[PDB]
């Protein structure tokens, strides 16, 4: 498995095992491009205690990276609430326009 989940900075992010090794107190850069530090006191190093919500940008980015059809990624995207900052970041990660992410994610408003 090239990609694994890892809770850090209050969300379950995904990371590329070819580029990072997870260690307590050490930063890594997740698929969403956020640099995050797992901490033992937050339960980050104990998988049975991962209670944070999933990182929406990492989730969508993982599906895209596993080669999902755009319709399926869209259904997946619809189960998150997308702030404008989340749309912008996903746009940067998918390397597409803001308008295409709005369409993909069903973000209204
Ligand atoms: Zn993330």
């Amino acid at each position: 498995q090239r990609y694994l989940w890892q809770q850090a900075d209050g969300k379950r992010h995904v990371y590329d095992t070819a580029r990072h090794r997870v260690q307590a107190g050490r930063p890594f850069t997740a698929l969403c491009g956020e640099t995050v530090t797992p901490q033992t006191e937050r339960g980050d190093l104990t998988a049975g205690l991962w209670f944070d919500g999933e990182c929406p940008v990492c989730t969508i980015a993982l599906a895209k990276a596993l080669g999902w059809p755009v319709r399926e990624i869209s259904d997946l995207a619809h189960r998150f609430d997308w702030s404008p900052a989340l749309i912008t970041r996903l746009a940067e990660v998918l390397h597409c326009s803001f308008g295409e992410v709005v369409e993909l994610t069903g973000a209204r408003m």
